[PDB]
RNA sequence: GGGGGCCACUAGGGACAGGAUGUUUUAGAGCUAGAAAUAGCAAGUUAAAAUAAGGCUAGUCCGUUAUCAACUUGAAAAAGUG
DNA sequence: CAATACCAATCCTGTCCCTAGTGGCCCC
DNA sequence: ATTGGTATTG
């Protein structure tokens, strides 16, 4: 008994099928367990497992880290209160108690209800003097009076609880004075430089224009307006842009050929300026210097909207400005609405449900929505012009706690905090003694390289301690070993050397590593001149001379430099041919040049004695990012360099690690030669062996030592192995499920293994936010104004043509012309490399053009003429990252010969041969599970051949022989895909056994193109209908003579298999996990649905959550008390155990149930019922548990094959294509069988009346179908497709028939399944335990 | 076919440290005329505290991923059953 | 019981590791 | 986008 297995692996399904040698699907009797009539059941060996998607770990991470942050913010407040504890006890022994219980209703409060002062008079007076906390903050900063300790606490607590970002390094002492004087100084330095060309800045209010309430770029254009001439892209224009955004490339300004863009915020600035001034002269230094001198006073013009000369609390002052302008404008607006539109005043100022001022303060209206609601009301009235100005600046009636405060650096809150402490430490000594500790509470962050401050019970932590004591913000430096922790941060994540698994990998920017890469590439170079008989390698002396002359003097080495600066100057060659490198060398000694610029001592870098030192230095600059730690580590070499050099060295940081260790590159030595790998790369006679040759040469010690160093260790489990594969958790779920299905199938077949296993894996399948970001970055990098003229929202960028329009700066890609948005319907979306070769539908292969004809010829890449015309525009788009390097290269391919015949052959092969790593891992898993025995030569015995196919094989097979697929009809198509996979794969390797190299796991261009294009012709009776050819009726193997395909019987076999109505569709039952409930914190309500957010927070007083998620339901057979007498009454019901309740219910089920009300629970009749638990009722009707109180449809509609194929054809599903005569034949079949439509609706109808039970919906559907009987056949079929939403397995859903919408009929009761048959199914559904639940009751 | 190093991109996975809102209850004395219902007017911008219930291992830690038919012997982890 | 209508926390900064898809140089 | 919870209406 021989058989094969077909598998179809998806993100929500695994289809499976068992076939015999005749491509038939067997059917068996399977034993049935339980307590019913039925002892056994017939099952066809074909089906599909269905499951909800595996989820990434991301959401879990976001919640975990937010959790740690709430914990630590509470701890900050706790530190501050502990510092205040005793003196506050002297002032008010319950103040902190009133703060802690502020949330409590007065009934539940232990202390007086007014938090700050504990009496209504003082509290009301406080709020009258300080309407916002920023009033009190500014007062405590500016005043000199002794202040109440509770108000000092509140100011400091508010600063520490909402402390601002940490994105700017160092100290920040704001000063907005001299802004106009600094601008005058910048204009002065520019005019003293270009004495011949001066700018007159007199009268230019740079302070207002630059501290403006609008954007940086608008400020720039306004400022340039005031300078006669001086176009915005002139030198001074870009110098003003310096503080106002990222400056365009000074390339144009200084006649350069390289990019010269700067950004004062970027760390590279100090280098780039030096990189730039060296090109243009140090005399320009002062210029950029004055530029920086302005930016400091204007850096925070957006945050601080008040002069610092009047207050040391400019932030709080700007909030108070918000408050005062809100007050004045609200007074004015109220008066205006009273005068002009009284009939609306209420709706504006009282209706919380409208987006007016009421809904803005009290309702749920955001600033944006309030602005949108009130803009027409302001435009409709008179005297609202200033308010409209403030509105369009987004500065009308502002609150103080707003979504855009994320710009505020922590240094500003710190300044205000420090100032309050300095004011009040003169009156309170503990504030003087704890000044720095409180500042430290504000400033301290756990470093990202330290991680959670755990003590052995966190699976996420790696931090190590110098001593064992509680870590505080003030002793962190002494208790945490920051160096060891920062090291572990990297070493727990980075790979070891695969060749020497005990060896750490080198930094990617190590000098030794770059020497290795350069010398590898260099040894494989060859050259020819005239007198030479044969191309020659480079000798050791030649490679050394090339490194010293070129690689050690230029960062990049072009082939042109190699020809002219070495072979011409040293070898006196005028002509030489080079192989092994094209255009320029890929490797390079970049770190060498970095350090040459920093330390300025070539001999130091060339001296081998310093090697270790330099390696260590680069290690330090890679392992660590904190420049104080970098400094501490480099301190050991302080005597070797000047202090200036050490300051420059501190700032030189590197990221990235290599893939080889130092011991491999320049450590282990070949026994007889005594030479390392790098030694051989420098000089290896006339063989010039590279790394691979070196470590594989049986003539050297390297290979043997690598073999010796290897070690496997402890092996993973199947689940662990699958979890560690590189792929989407979605598809890893399907992989594990596939292995389990195969195991069960083998056990079904008497533990005999199959001949073949054919596997196929599906393709690759918020985001509009990313699209908008791409387009914004590109258009700004373009310097284009297409967004200024045609604004767009991210949603619309999901349209392919509009997205392409914006990615192409609104132009044609094949013609140097503009395009019109309003004409997008008339344009074309063309494939760069045609889809007849590469089935790529991504933006990377697509281009928007007026007419695709203008590409050139359609059998290749765009023509040479288009390339000549458009290459510079394409380069522009590439530099804006509006097209990728791959897109640009494919576009320009015609200047490199275009598509060759070998390329087309390879494209066909790629269309047919799978090469994704993940599918190969699935094949390896199955192969290593199936084949375990070795032969007399200790080589593997491959009993089972694992064949992988791409979906195009079976898709083409379906379309060519009319085994059509309609996905919406039911879930059978997964199983049918698996079956067709087994059939086609086994036939394909039976017919061409030599294909086993390509399709089976384990160890002229026209010819392969033709071969692979025609690989599947042995199925057809008549091919190429080139010229026409004919094939026999029976197809056998050429060598063996064995029969592989009988075109008489086997197609009928396939039709019989696809027609079978009994297909094992199993929806995987799963316990629900994740969040307890909806997160929304609802207001108080008289409802038992509400859930307390804290143990003593009665939701009837405090609000809380509702809508918890049921982890699983439970059958309870017990008694409940009834009526006022509490008489015991027997019941049977489903109890939904919620996710939050699960641990308690499982720790003691009986106590849990009795707390819920149940008595005398039959403990052994408790049945755990996860989501999708399957029940059968009458007439085959099935239901699945959706919840404890709702059900899902549980049946599949087995629509006969003739109706499926008729629907596919009549709906023009996908493409017709075909011969014109074959098109006409399919069309004539459609029209000849129009009655099928009614028959289909009859089938559905019958099904719905037996199984769906949605009378109203079925009647609406019948009425709609009878209404649209004169519609075209195509459209009626297209909507009949939609009708199957009514009958689909799973949760009910809404669907449209033409323009009538049918809402979902839900099953809002689970009572009936309590007396139905529960069906437990194995993974394949071939093994069942059926339980008659009607036999359970009191 | 499979595999390695390097260059140029691109797509995804994982961890850590942080920021701004939002919500919820309480505090921010509403007034006047009416018994009242209600009407007219005034006011509004801020704060505290929680932000999965909670847990024990008590850490400035952990709490939403992965994995799960039934039955059996099993504390479990397992293995087995048609 | 129904049928049905509404609802669902959001956005952002930085450090770092890893695999794998496309094209290319050189190899096992 | 789904789809299970919830109140509302009857
Ligand atoms: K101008
Ligand atoms: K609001
Ligand atoms: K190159
Ligand atoms: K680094
Ligand atoms: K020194
Ligand atoms: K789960
Ligand atoms: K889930
Ligand atoms: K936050
Ligand atoms: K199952
Ligand atoms: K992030
Ligand atoms: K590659
Ligand atoms: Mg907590
Ligand atoms: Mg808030």
């Amino acid at each position: 008994k021989k058989y094969s297995i077909g598998l179809a692996i998806g993100t929500n399904s695994v289809g499976w099928a068992v076939i015999t040698d005749e491509y038939k699907v067997p059917s068996k009797k399977f034993k049935v367990l339980g307590n019913t009539d039925r002892h056994s059941i017939k099952k066809n060996l074909i089906g599909a497992l269905l499951f909800d998607s595996g989820e990434t770990a991301e959401a879990t991470r976001l919640k975990r880290t937010a959790r740690r942050r709430y914990t630590r913010r509470k701890n900050r407040i706790c530190y501050l209160q502990e510092i205040f504890s005793n003196e506050m006890a002297k002032v008010d022994d319950s103040f902190f108690h009133r703060l802690e219980e502020s949330f409590l209703v007065e009934e539940d409060k232990k202390h007086e209800r007014h938090p700050i002062f504990g009496n209504i008079v003082d509290e009301v007076a406080y709020h009258e003097k300080y309407p916002t906390i920023y009033h009190l903050r500014k007062k405590l900063v500016d005043s000199t009076d002794k202040a109440d300790l509770r108000l000092i606490y509140l100011a400091l607590a508010h600063m520490i609880k909402f402390r601002g970002h940490f994105l700017i390094e160092g100290d920040l002492n704001p000063d907005n004075s001299d802004v106009d004087k600094l601008f005058i100084q910048l204009v002065q330095t520019y005019n003293q430089l270009f004495e011949e060309n001066p700018i007159n800045a007199s009268g230019v209010d740079a302070k207002a224009i630059l501290s403006a309430r609008l954007s940086k770029s608008r400020r720039l254009e306004n400022l340039i307006a005031q300078l006669p001439g001086e176009k915005k892209n002139g030198l001074f224009g870009n110098l003003i842009a310096l503080s106002l955004g990222l400056t365009p490339n000074f390339k144009s300004n200084f006649d350069l050929a390289e990019d010269a863009k700067l950004q004062l915020s970027k760390d590279t600035y100090d280098d780039d300026l030096d990189n730039l001034l060296a090109q243009i002269g140090d005399q320009y230094a002062d210029l950029f210097l004055a530029a920086k001198n302005l930016s400091d006073a204007i850096l925070l013009s957006d945050i601080l909207r008040v002069n610092t000369e009047i207050t040391k609390a400019p932030l709080s002052a700007s909030m108070i400005k918000r408050y005062d302008e809100h007050h004045q404008d609200l007074t004015l607006l109220k008066a205006l609405v009273r005068q002009q539109l009284p009939e609306k005043y209420k709706e504006i100022f009282f209706d919380q449900s409208k987006n007016g001022y009421a809904g803005y303060i009290d309702g749920g209206a955001s600033q944006e929505e309030f602005y949108k609601f009130i803009k027409p009301i302001l435009e409709k009235m008179d005297g609202t012009e200033e308010l409209l100005v403030k509105l369009n600046r987004e500065d009308l009636l502002r609150k103080q706690r707003t979504f855009d405060n994320g710009s505020i650096p922590h240094q500003i809150h710190l300044g205000e905090l420090h100032a309050i402490l300095r004011r009040q430490e003169d009156f309170y000594p503990f504030l003087k003694d704890n000044r720095e500790k409180i500042e430290k509470i504000l400033t301290f962050r756990i470093p990202y390289y330290v991680g959670p401050l755990a003590r052995g019970n966190s699976r996420f932590a790696w931090m190590t301690r110098k001593s064992e004591e509680t870590i505080t913000p003030w002793n962190f430096e002494e208790v945490v070993d920051k160096g060891a922790s920062a090291q572990s941060f990297i070493e727990r994540m980075t790979n070891f050397d695969k060749n020497l698994p005990n060896e750490k990998v080198l930094p990617k920017h190590s000098l030794l590593y770059e020497y290795f890469t350069v010398y590898n590439e260099l040894t494989k170079v060859k050259y020819v001149t005239e007198g030479m008989r044969k191309p020659a390698f480079l000798s050791g002396e030649q490679k050394k001379a090339i490194v010293d002359l070129l690689f050690k003097t230029n960062r990049k080495v072009t082939v042109k430099q190699l020809k002219e600066d070495y072979f011409k100057k040293i070898e006196c060659f005028d002509s030489v041919e080079i192989s092994g490198v094209e255009d320029r060398f890929n490797a390079s000694l970049g770190t060498y040049h970095d350090l040459l610029k920093i330390i300025k001592d070539k001999d130091f870098l060339d001296n081998e004695e310093n090697e270790d030192i330099l390696e260590d230095i680069v290690l330090t600059l890679t392992l660590f990012e904190d420049r104080e730690m970098i400094e501490e580590r480099l301190k050991t070499y302080a005597h070797l360099f000047d202090d200036k050099v050490m300051k420059q060295l501190k700032r030189r940081r590197y990221t990235g690690w290599g893939r080889l260790s130092r011991k491999l590159i320049n450590g282990i030595r070949d026994k007889q030669s005594g030479k390392t790998i790098l030694d051989f790369l420098k000089s290896d006679g006339f063989a010039n062996r590279n790394f691979m040759q070196l470590i594989h040469d049986d003539s050297l010690t390297f290979k043997e030592d690598i073999q010796k160093a290897q070690v496997s260790g402890q092996g993973d489990s199947l689940h662990e192995h699958i979890a560690n594969l590189a792929g989407s958790p979605a598809i890893k779920k399907g992989i594990l499920q596939t292995v389990k299905v195969v195991d069960e199938l083998v056990k079904v077949m008497g533990r005999h293994k199959p001949e073949n296993i054919v596997i196929e894996m599906a393709r690759e399948n918020k985001n509009s936010r990313e699209r908008m970001k791409r387009i914004e970055e590109g258009i700004k990098e373009l310097g284009s104004q297409i967004l200024k003229e045609h604004p767009v929202e991210n949603t619309q960028l999901q349209n392919e043509k509009l997205y392409l329009y914006y990615l192409q700066n609104g132009r044609d890609m094949y013609v140097d012309q503009e395009l019109d948005i309003n004409r997008l319907s008339d344009y074309d979306v063309d494939a760069i490399v045609p889809q007849s070769f590469l089935k790529d539908d991504s933006i990377d292969n697509k281009v928007l053009t007026r007419s695709d004809k203008n590409r050139g010829k359609s059998d290749n890449v765009p023509s040479e003429e288009v390339v000549k015309k458009m290459k510079n525009y394409w380069r522009q788009l590439l530099n804006a990252k509006l097209i990728t390097q791959r897109k640009f290269d494919n576009l320009t391919k015609a200047e490199r010969g275009g598509l060759s015949e070998l390329d087309k052959a390879g494209f066909i092969k790629r269309q047919l041969v799978e090469t994704r790593q993940i599918t190969k891992h699935v094949a390896q898993i199955l192969d290593s599970r199936m084949n375990t025995k070795y032969d007399e030569n200790d080589k593997l015995i491959r009993e089972v051949k694992v064949i992988t196919l791409k979906s195009k094989l079976v898709s083409d097979f379906r379309k060519d022989f009319q085994f059509y697929k309609v996905r919406e009809i039911n879930n059978y198509h997964h199983a049918h895909d698996a079956y067709l996979n087994a059939v086609v794969g086994t036939a394909l390797i039976k017919k061409y056994p030599k294909l086993e190299s390509e399709f089976v796991y384990g160890d002229k261009a026209t010819a392969k193109y033709f071969f692979y294009s025609n690989i599947m012709n042995f199925f057809k009776t008549e091919i190429t209908l080139g010229e026409i050819r004919k094939r026999p009726l029976i197809e056998t193997n050429g060598e063996t003579g064995e029969i592989v395909w009988d075109k008489g019987r086997d197609f009928a076999t396939v039709r019989k298999v696809l027609s079978m109505p009994q297909v094992n569709i199993v929806k995987k039952t799963e316990v629900q996990t994740g969040g307890f409930s909806k997160e929304s914190i609802l207001p108080k309500r008289n409802s038992d649905k509400l859930i307390a957010r804290k143990k003593d927070w009665d939701p009837k007083k405090y609000g809380g959550f509702d809508s918890p998620t049921v982890a699983y339901s439970v059958l309870v057979v017990a008694k409940v008390e009834k009526g006022k007498s509490k008489k015991l009454k027997s019941v049977k019901e489903l109890l939904g155990i919620t996710i939050m309740e699960r641990s308690s219910f499982e720790k003691n089920p009986i106590d849990f149930l009795e707390a819920k009300g149940y008595k005398e629970v039959k403990k052994d009749l408790i049945i755990k019922l996860p989501k999708y638990s399957l029940f059968e009722l009458e007439n085959g009707r099935k239901r699945m548990l959706a919840s404890a109180g709702e059900l899902q449809k549980g049946n599949e509609l087995a629509l006969p094959s003739k109706y499926v194929n008729f629907l596919y054809l009549a709906s023009h599903y996908e493409k017709l294509k075909g011969s014109p005569e074959d098109n006409e034949q399919k069309q004539l079949f459609v029209e000849q069988h129009k009655h099928y439509l009614d028959e289909i609706i009859e089938q559905i109808s019958e099904f719905s009346k037996r199984v769906i039970l949605a009378d109203a919906n079925l009647d609406k559907v019948l009425s709609a179908y009878n209404k649209h009987r004169d519609k075209p056949i195509r459209e009626q079929a297209e909507n009949i497709i939609h009708l199957f939403t009514l009958t689909n397995l799973g949760a009910p859903a809404a669907f449209k028939y033409f323009d009538t919408t049918i809402d979902r009929k839900r099953y809002t009761s689970t009572k009936e399944v309590l007396d139905a048959t529960l069906i437990h199914q194995s993974i394949t559904g071939l093994y069942e335990t059926r339980i008659d639940l009607s036999q359970l009751g009191g």
